């Protein structure tokens, strides 16, 4: 039970997504290795072979980040496991970013996380990937070329990488949180705040997760020394689980959210409300990408059953 | 928790295996796309970058078949999704078989099943794969070049393909059984016997399985209108399940066997005893291949924890 379009979507494809409020873009890999863009603009569209923005190694990790939908960056691996960047800016179309020119080689099993730094009109990027020594390496662009940032230490080979960024309204710089899996299979957090920089502490957010389980995170409603974060990962019950940080309660909830196929990748986006949108494969038309939604109006509800090009 | 060697094994690699009694060969894909051979000769060895027999598309299906260990054939897909064949004959070493020359193009998500026809000294091959119309196509070599055999009809896009072959001691030709998954997610059997040829009947062996779950089969103790078959697949509980055919009882048992990683591929071999050996990934050193064994002496027992090159 599939469709011609759904068959084009790679099984266990990497998934990434960006948005400006409820204006959405979702990136995935097709069965021939091309990275495609589906979009939501008061309705779903595209995701076809005419909507290719990049070509990457089969089974590549995918990450994306944006400033609204004015600047979009999509990260993947070349067949030589070099980090590369597909870039879009308003009124310039899609092009190759400078990242690949830096020739950052990572482990073949590396994932990728990516954020624009929040709370500034400047375009500042932090990318996170896994080197062949299994450490999680930050790579950065601040208008003075691509270079290595901070190394966050050793993770499980092939760990998922979740990352989110915001700016506290009472701080003068960005806060970054990065989640990954350690050798003991725990899910942990590294943290960056202004002034303190990277905290030394690793915080456990889940005791045991499947090896190389997908990890994805978002945040909403930043305020005065306050944030709200959601981290998603694929658990051993073949569902996405959610971990909640809420100002006033800290890390205080772990729940299953929705079923997925074995080994599904995941992507999360959000906007103020909060509105949450989760993307994953749950077996709809075998290989189509499905959507899960959260909003105040209706709470947890499945969304678009089969993203373009499935139907 | 991994090892340098284990890290070389592709996560969710295709797996195939051949044997002459307890002389074993196991094939898998490394993280750079090369197909490697590990062997058991009174002890496990090889599986290193010096033990490459082929190069294939990343995430390729793998199938293998042999006449004892005198003739071995290993099947995979090129980056253009053409069926290709790595071949070994005693005292000739490894080489490229003629299969790729036939330019059989299949669906990007195609699996592969392969057998030498049993009960004859002749070298006769039947390969099974999935075309872009999602039908399961037989391809054959009988000493008059590669050509298409019988088409077995429509299967779920990306179905596992299990196949086994024997000769009844009271028949003058080979019997073939092929298992795959249909659109309704059932696991079914197609059957070939001498004279009758391919039976029209599809036999359900399992009511519902995960989409594109791995499927692998073996047989032992052929006799007078009698056979014993074992079919393995990855079930929704992230374990390999076994389905038993036994002469006198028919299809009469379904059981879990052993845990695997989400989306593990599987391979099965056997020899008279019966002795069974199952290969799969269960998360040992994250990406190492593990072994499960069955014999009369000790019944169900885990075998080699981490195949070469893991340790
Ligand atoms: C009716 Se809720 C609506 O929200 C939009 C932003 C998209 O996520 C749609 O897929 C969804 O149905
Ligand atoms: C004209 Se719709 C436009 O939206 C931009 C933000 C990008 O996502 C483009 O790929 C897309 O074509
Ligand atoms: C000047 Se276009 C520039 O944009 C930056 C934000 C980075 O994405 C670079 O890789 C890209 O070339
Ligand atoms: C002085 Se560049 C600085 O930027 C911070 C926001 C973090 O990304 C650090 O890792 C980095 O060294
Ligand atoms: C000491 Se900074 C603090 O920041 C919060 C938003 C969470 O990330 C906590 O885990 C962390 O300890
Ligand atoms: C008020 Se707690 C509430 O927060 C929402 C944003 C979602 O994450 C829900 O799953 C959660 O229960
Ligand atoms: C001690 Se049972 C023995 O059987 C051999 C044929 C191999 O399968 C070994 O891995 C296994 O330990
Ligand atoms: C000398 Se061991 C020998 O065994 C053969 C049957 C093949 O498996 C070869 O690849 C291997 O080197
Ligand atoms: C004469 Se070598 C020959 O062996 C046959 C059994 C097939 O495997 C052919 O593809 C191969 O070239
Ligand atoms: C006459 Se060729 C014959 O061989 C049988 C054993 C089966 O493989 C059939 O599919 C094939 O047509
Ligand atoms: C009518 Se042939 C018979 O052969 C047995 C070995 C099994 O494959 C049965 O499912 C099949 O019906
Ligand atoms: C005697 Se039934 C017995 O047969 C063995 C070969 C294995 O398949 C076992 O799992 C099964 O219970």
């Amino acid at each position: 039970m599939s469709t011609p379009g759904a068959q084009e979507v790679l099984f266990r494809t990497g998934i990434a997504a960006v948005n400006s409020t409820n204006h959405l873009r979702v990136y995935f890999q097709d069965s021939h290795g091309s990275i495609r863009e589906s979009l939501y603009e008061s309705g779903w569209a595209n995701g076809t072979a005419k909507n290719v923005i990049a070509k990457a190694k089969l089974g590549t990790p995918l990450a994306a980040t944006s400033k609204e939908l004015k600047n979009i960056r999509v990260y993947s691996l070349t067949e030589d496991n070099v980090l590369q960047e597909a870039a879009y800016d308003s009124g310039s179309g899609w092009y190759n970013g400078a990242l690949a020119g830096a020739k950052f080689t990572v482990a073949p099993y590396s994932r990728i996380g990516s954020v624009f730094l929040a709370g500034t009109n400047a375009l500042q990027l932090r990318i996170y990937a896994q080197k062949t020594d299994n450490t999680i390496q930050e790579y950065m662009w601040n208008g003075d070329g691509w270079k290595e940032g901070t190394n966050l230490g050793v993770a499980l080979p092939g760990t998922g990488i979740g990352v989110t960024c915001w700016r506290y309204t009472d701080y003068d710089g960005p806060s970054i949180r990065v989640w990954f899996q350690t050798d003991n299979l725990k899910l942990v957090q590294r943290a960056y705040d202004p002034h303190t920089g990277w905290y030394k502490e690793l915080t456990t957010i889940f005791d045991k997760a499947p090896p190389r389980c997908a990890i994805a995170a978002t945040n909403f409603n930043p305020g005065k020394s306050s944030i709200y974060m959601r981290i998603y990962f694929v658990n051993s019950d073949n569902t996405i689980w959610q971990v909640c940080w809420d100002h006033g309660q800290g890390y205080h909830d772990k729940r299953t959210i929705t079923p997925v196929i074995q080994g599904s990748e995941i992507a999360i986006i959000s906007w103020e409300g909060p509105e949450l949108r989760l993307y994953f494969q749950n077996g709809t038309y075998v290989s189509a990408i499905s959507e899960w939604t959260w909003g105040k109006a209706h709470g947890s509800q499945l969304g678009r059953r089969a993203l373009p090009p499935a139907e």
